[PDB]
C-alpha cells in the first residue's frame, strides 16, 4: 500500500476540507498520487459536499464516499433523523483500504471531530485511524479554545496508539491578532504545523488555491508523506 | 471536608460561569453552603471577573480567586503578556482545600475548557481535581461540535479517574432547532445531563435566576451533593 492519512478536526467548521484539499493539492504537486475518502457526509440539504470542494480546489479525481445525510447535524443524529442506518465498520476501513496503493496519498475526512461516530455500531474515526494504521492529522483554529481541543484530540489519539501527523491550522486570520499569534506559537509546542492556511483560502480559484496550497506546506514534509 | 466539583466545560463560551452560579444558587436554596471559587482569572483587562458574576446572579459572597491576569487569553499567554508567573499546582489546591469544609458546596470554575494549563508546568484543571478529589461537572453547547467536545472531556476525565459529576448544557433554546434537540437527546446518552439553562439566563435578576436555577437542577441531585 501507501500512506493513508485520517485528516480530523478540533470540532467543526475548523477547515478540515480546505485542509484535505490543501494537502492533496500541495501532494499532487508533489507528483504524488492522491486519493481522497470522505465516508460519511452530512449536510448535503444545504450542499454540503466536500468532495466536491476537493475536487475543486485540488483536482483529485479518487473522491469516494459511502453515504450522504441531508441534516447538517452528526452522522448518527442525522442517520437517525433519516431513518436509514450509519455505514458498517466494514465498508469504512476496505473502502479506505482498497483506496490505498503505492506511491498514494489516501485522505481520509471524517465529519466533525474525532470521536463523533461515523459507522455501526458507535465506531469513530480514531477506531477506524486504527484499523487502517493511519496517522491523524489534526486540523485546528486559531482562536480561543483551541490549545484545550488540541490537547484534548492529541490525548484522545495517543488513547488508541494512533500517531499524530501534526496540526493545520484550517484558518489563519490576517490581521493575525493577539490570541492567533499566541496560540501559534503555544500549538506548536505541542505537536508540527504542517501549515496555517490563509482565512479565505476555500473561496480562491483552483489556480490560486494550487498555489497557495504548494507555498502553504514544507515541501519536503509533503514529498516525504508517501 | 465537603464536596468540591470542579467546573469545567467543553471549550470557553460554553456557560461555565452561569452554570456555577446557577448550581450556587440551586445549592444555597437546598440549604447548602456554598463557596465558588475561582484560581485562575483571564481578561480582567476586559472586566472579566467570573467571581463578581457568581456573585452577582447567586448572589455567593464566599467568593475565591487566585491569579488575574489582563489579558483575555490562555491563563499562560495571559500570563506571559503580563510579565507574570501561573500559580503553582499547590497554590490552587491550597485555595480549594481551605474553602473545603463539611456542608458546603465548593465549586472550582475553571478557566477554559479542562486540560488548559493553569498552573506550572501543565497542570490543568484535572490534576487539580485529582488532588483535592473533586469530581467534575462538564459544561456542554447544544451545538454543532458538541458530543466530539463532550466525548472528548469526559475520556480526558476518565483518564486520570477524574468522576464526572455529569454534564450542564449552559445555553439551550426555546425552542430548540432539530440539531439542539438531537444533541441534547445524545448527550444525555453519554452522562448525565443535570441541566439545560434557558438561553440568555445570565440578564435574569437575582430572584429570576434563582428562580431558573430552582427549577433547572433535580433538586434531588443538587440535594445529594453535600452531606
Ligand atoms: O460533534 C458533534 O456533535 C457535532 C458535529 C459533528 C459533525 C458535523 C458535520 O458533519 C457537519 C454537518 C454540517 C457540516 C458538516 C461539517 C463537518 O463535517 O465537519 C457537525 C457537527
Ligand atoms: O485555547 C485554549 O484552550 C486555552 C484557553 C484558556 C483560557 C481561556 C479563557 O479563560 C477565556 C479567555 C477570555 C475569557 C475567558 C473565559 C473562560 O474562563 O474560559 C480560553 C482559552
Amino acid at each position: 500500500g501507501g500512506t493513508i492519512l485520517v485528516v480530523t478536526g478540533t470540532g467543526t467548521g475548523v477547515g478540515k476540507t480546505v485542509v484535505c484539499a490543501a494537502l492533496a493539492s500541495a501532494a499532487r504537486q508533489a507528483g504524488i498520487d492522491v486519493a481522497v475518502c470522505k465516508p460519511v457526509q452530512t449536510g448535503t440539504a444545504r450542499g454540503d459536499d466536500d468532495l466536491a470542494e476537493v475536487g475543486r480546489l485540488a483536482g483529485v479525481t479518487q473522491l469516494a464516499g459511502l453515504a450522504r445525510y441531508p441534516q447538517p447535524m452528526a452522522p448518527a443524529a442525522a442517520a437517525e433523523h433519516a431513518g436509514m442506518a450509519l455505514p458498517a465498520r466494514d465498508q469504512i476501513v476496505r473502502l479506505i483500504a482498497d483506496l490505498d496503493r503505492p506511491g498514494r496519498l489516501t485522505l481520509v475526512e471524517g465529519a466533525g471531530g474525532l470521536l463523533v461516530e461515523l459507522a455501526e455500531p458507535g465506531v469513530t474515526l480514531r477506531d477506524v485511524a486504527v484499523d487502517v494504521a493511519a496517522a491523524a492529522l489534526v486540523v485546528v483554529t486559531a482562536d480561543l479554545g483551541t490549545l484545550n481541543h488540541t490537547k484534548l484530540t492529541l490525548e484522545a489519539l495517543a488513547a488508541q496508539q494512533v500517531s499524530c501527523a501534526g496540526l493545520v491550522i484550517g484558518s489563519w486570520p490576517d490581521p493575525p491578532g493577539l490570541v492567533a499569534a499566541s496560540n501559534r506559537s503555544a500549538l506548536a509546542r505541542i505537536a508540527m504545523v504542517r501549515a496555517a492556511l490563509p482565512a479565505g483560502a476555500a473561496s480562491l480559484d483552483a489556480g490560486d488555491f494550487a498555489a497557495m496550497s504548494a507555498a502553504a506546506f514544507d515541501r519536503n514534509w509533503v514529498a516525504g508523506l508517501v
